[PDB]
């Protein structure tokens, strides 16, 4: 369509507010003592969020200009969120920063492309600083600190989260869902289990619920169903033999096996009953092997060089008992040595560090936490929805910030790595003048972070950021005791990663804003 | 689409007057003095309601941002009635002040999320509070007070329901249908019956309407139809033997069958006749053991172990008579060991405590009530469909309402427990000051509702109150009698459950809400 | 539909109103001091670009006839990017150039068609011109110096670019790719490999990721699917004899083939596994011989005079060893003769000189490059996706730049090149007078490049201009370094062939463009 081109200050103008007014509406929720901004929703409800890129996702302007300039800002708020869950609102801040002062630098007359460079030179830098500052965050206590902290302040987060960790383990996975009752609650799921109910509810063994607990039973695995592929009967009496309980798993089971399997378990001729495999083809067979290894069977290559009866009765595996509902399925221990178990482990080391990473190294992990280690979930309490949900949202950047913190470390809060790590680059420079300006002035946006979250105090942002910057280390400011001192020795920790990614990613995107001289689009 | 943002007092402000039209558009419905509301309707006649909860749904605003404040209190008037279906008006009364309060303490320059924890601190002690004064709800005549209270002090209703709980039980079912005259009619299901009806309506025992009766019969359950598979008749033929009636269940059952069967029952071969099983197949079969069980007879697994004529006349199940029309079939008795009754009611006990609640516990119960109690239902009375619908509408707030004092026991109405336990919470403070204006703020909210039903008398509000605070324990005004006295010896009881759900929806919403700095919704 | 149609000076003022906006909007982005433009999308976020022919693109005006002239000129930007996929903004630089001045001696009264052909023939020399000072581009260095100057002065890429071209040679191929990480990185593939990943899994060699190592196998080269067509055990067999591992190559291969082929490569009779040739029939076919010959094979004319087992075990082809995981396989070498290799190399000497040249030609050296040469892949690094492009954008026009320096040599950037070849035609003139000012407005035109880089420093553009015409030679002004001397020692080297599509293409519309005396188009 016909377009409106606009080039220099004019342009830039725009560009600036529709930036402002994103910034602005995510700046509100900074800090301890950030507020909460609503987003209407057709759909049902209007959603209360603190949640900085819940935010900027919501924001489109009319002006098609103001609206350009927002619709670029909101990606660092969003990549931010991409690379470790949290952040976010704070990186905002950074670019509203550094673009408001480059803007202004430009306006002063200097070149925009060193501008920028002198910016990302001025970042660079910071970032070695702050791996230099990073350390480790190993303890349950310092877990338990970076989440309550990443959950606004909530030390029943931090404390459950630093649980779960402390149990499932490194590896161990950790999932929140929406809780029944108003308080939070921890499962945690020990050794192999699925979400798998029995075909033949007639085959329950002792509780209710659907509870089979076969004890000391064969396991068996298929890649078919059973309808009348019944045949299999010496297999089958091969354990009527042993007078051992039998597990199941393949494509399927049609009541003709389960039918005869009724009576026979009843009769009391073979205590057994048999549940579906995981879900999906290439799925549920991927994970068979790692099963029966486990169990140390022999699963069965109904595709390869074996067939239904095509099988003895010492290709089973074995394990304590089972437990099974209508709807999932558990083994006790499946009796087999840890060189196949740390050996079908070791194998996942590929998997691990894969180009997937999103939803490859997820469900992946999963296994793996299931093959040695633990899964656990978390169910959120509230009274209304409009509170779950709030929640349950925060629950979770602090699970991911945790999950940072463990594999990159911690700084100083309250925004005081980053300006303590200014104070570090005052000597900084670059090939030309305005390029040490650019550095100046990111150097400068730095202090946004820790005067946003003051100024959400209702306080001078430039009084305490002074005392601060008088200061040393990790001394910082205090937002929510209204008292200066140690942000370590306080608890006030902000995982390495995060405060590293919201300045890069912020700088990333403003750099380039910075240096835009037309801009197009469509007309109103 | 292109956004409309608004941030601090403007976006508050109009938060409000949204929130003030839907809450008062509720408010005016509170009490005995309650008044009605019409929602309108192009579907066909308008509605007359005074259900809090009805009204809130239909509010909807031209102004996006009072609408969003209307759409999010409305979630607590929602909440309320999904908890225990009564309290919903109260409830949003309480919000509509909780919040006017609050932001007015947030204009008045203080942290919100203090003011959020100061409430929310100061609700969990109003919780124990009641939970406290919460006495037993046992005897009828309470129970009927509660009824009666919560229809708008109609006795008879009360009455009614006290009667109903009285028979069918505790676990006993309870539901409201239109009557056919004016009166309020309780009808109630004695033993086992269900809505089936017979196929072969030559099949008529004794009385007119197609009434069965077969005499000390023997009740046969399957699992198929019986269309040509005739093939049965040694079970028949054994009966023709024992000469005993005979009832049948199944899937269906074709003239083939009837056909013959017919002459057979009418010759004085064998007096027979059947009906259709339950409804959907996991359906009915989950409903047949029970019957077998019941009477002691074996249900034909025609899918496991089992075929047709595949069991002896012995398997049948046994009882006194039945009786039977075109629609609905009932067993007099099935001389079935208390053994196999409650222990097919035990079983039902992981059925009962299910994660489902909603139309799990609903039919589940129902049986329940079948395998032992006793089953009711009411048939409200009016000679108008406009008039049919609020009465019948009310009548189930208290079958709620009753069913809630009953499990959580009661406390004094009148708005008078909350204004109460306020006085009690008088010391309570928090970490800061803004939190102990925080907890103020909503202990003063507590007499909200009590002086929301005193103007809804055209009285002294804040009179009232003083004169209700000065007293102690259960004093409270009679907004009906228009003098004070003990609420209970009045019979003006709150179902404890109602009373702490209304508090409790209401403040996390509330609390949430006045710690709004920016909202976010399309343009006009 | 009706038009409107505009004769003379107001057709042409509003076609250069036209033109202009668009030159415009492209001019901001030329060289080191360019700057940037944001295309708005209402596909995902905004684009920033420095990309001249990416803006041109998004450029449309409502004035239908401003449009128009804006359509026009947009080609030019176009055609030279088809042509040597850089240089653009300066192509679009002239044109602009040229039409102002020309437009003005029509409006000067001089016959416009002269006025073109001045300017055709002061192009024509211009060009034989550049033929001259090209020189040839080579050595390592120079073409660094291409990359990095094309790259907007980033060493980092002309670097990289560089070495590539030093390793996969000349006819090697060389592609860019999103990286990983941020920094960028380079891949180089030795000898030949396509994306076939394996069907056999289970067929795994030595390392894991499916990681297959036939050690000195036999190559198969077929026509066709093996489900059950699995007779060719003579084949087979064959190898089993020699002890050899198995490679394969054809339509395709279904598991009973596999099956059996797993337990054999199992049990240790013939470690073997297969994967699918390249794609499309006439494609992968395409690709075999080449293959075969190479390892000195024999493809299965499986349409001609061949058949299944008819093949005996020396038509295989041998190759060291093989790698295959999931998604592609490569073998080691191919013992196969030169006299092979070269021949199967000339034979696609009449491939590369083709007439479809684009889609042709590239597919084509493909192979011809793992026929012998080498495989290059360059991944980008970028924190941010908005960075991730312009950044391998820019890496693309310096890697076509390069391919053209080396195949036309290069000459002086800064546009002094033109400037200096202009002042060697001060003394071109023609048949009559407008002519001579057709070509002294080309000359004057030649200034553009130089002048608008130095605007896009905010100095003089005609002072330097002046100071630069004083030089000789490569004598010429840096704007980065802010100082002259000679362009080349500078390693600012523009490639030859740019230079001279971007001076032509711009004339050959331009010139057409001032010729216009009336205009059609639709009503507004």
């Amino acid at each position: 369509a016909a377009k409106d081109v606009k080039f220099g200050n004019d342009a830039r103008v725009k560009m600036l507010r529709g930036v402002n007014v994103l910034a602005d509406a995510v700046k509100v929720t900074l800090g301890p003592k950030g507020r909460n901004v609503v987003l209407d929703k057709s759909f049902g409800a209007p959603t209360i969020t603190k949640d900085g890129v819940s935010v900027a996702r919501e924001i489109e302007l009319e002006d098609k200009f103001e609206n350009m300039g927002a619709q670029m800002v909101k990606e660092v708020a969003s990549k931010a969120n991409d690379a470790a869950g949290d952040g976010t609102t704070t990186a905002t801040v950074l670019a509203q920063a550094i673009i408001t002062e480059g803007l202004k630098a430009v306006a002063a007359g200097m070149n925009p492309m060193d501008l920028k460079r002198g910016i990302d030179k001025a970042v660079t830098a910071a970032v070695e600083e702050l791996k230099a500052l990073s350390v480790p965050c190993s303890d349950s206590k310092a877990i338990a600190q970076v989440g309550t902290i990443s959950a606004n302040s909530d030390e029943t987060v931090g404390k459950l989260i630093a649980e779960a960790m402390d149990k499932v383990g490194k590896e161990g996975v950790i999932t929140v869902e929406d809780g029944t009752g108003l308080q939070d609650e921890l499962d945690v799921v020990e050794g192999m289990q699925f979400d798998r109910g029995y075909l033949s509810p007639y085959f329950i063994n002792k509780p209710e619920t659907g509870a089979v607990e076969l004890e000391s039973p064969f396991i068996l695995l298929a890649d078919k169903k059973i309808s009348n592929i019944r045949e299999m009967l010496p297999v089958l009496e091969a354990v009527a033999k042993a007078g051992k309980p039998l597990l199941i798993i393949a494509e399927d089971v049609e009541g003709e096996a389960l039918a005869t399997l009724v009576v026979n378990t009843m009769r009391g001729i073979v205590k057994v009953a048999a549940v579906k495999a995981p879900g999906f083809g290439d799925r549920r067979k991927a994970m068979l092997q790692d099963i029966a290894t486990l169990t140390g069977g022999t699963v069965i290559s109904e595709e390869i060089g074996m067939e239904l009866e095509k099988a003895t009765l010492e290709d089973l595996g074995q394990a304590k008992r089972v437990v099974i509902n209508k709807d999932t399925t558990t083994i006790i221990d499946g009796v087999g040595e840890e060189a196949a178990i740390q050996g079908r482990v070791a194998q996942i080391r590929q998997q691990i560090e894969e180009a997937t990473s999103d939803y490859d190294r997820e469900k992946l992990q999963e296994r793996v936490a299931k093959l040695a280690g633990g899964v656990a979930v978390i169910k959120v309490g509230a009274a209304t929805e409009v509170e779950m949900k709030e929640k349950k949202a925060r629950v979770e950047d602090a699970l991911h910030a945790t999950r940072a913190a463990v594999e990159e470390g911690v700084v100083a809060g309250g925004g005081v790595a980053l300006i303590r790590v200014a104070s570090k680059l005052a000597d900084l420079r670059g090939q030309n003048e305005d390029q040490n300006v650019g550095i100046k002035v990111a150097l400068r946006a730095m202090e946004a972070p820790l005067r946003q979250i003051v100024l959400n105090c209702g306080e001078e942002p430039s009084v305490v950021a002074n005392t601060v910057k008088g200061g040393d280390g990790n001394y910082g400011y205090n937002a929510a005791t209204e008292e200066y001192g140690n942000m370590i020795d306080m608890g006030i920790l902000d995982p390495t990663k995060v405060t590293r990614s919201a300045l890069q990613y912020a700088a990333s995107v403003a750099g380039l804003m910075i240096t835009t001289e037309c801009m197009v689009t469509d007309l109103p």
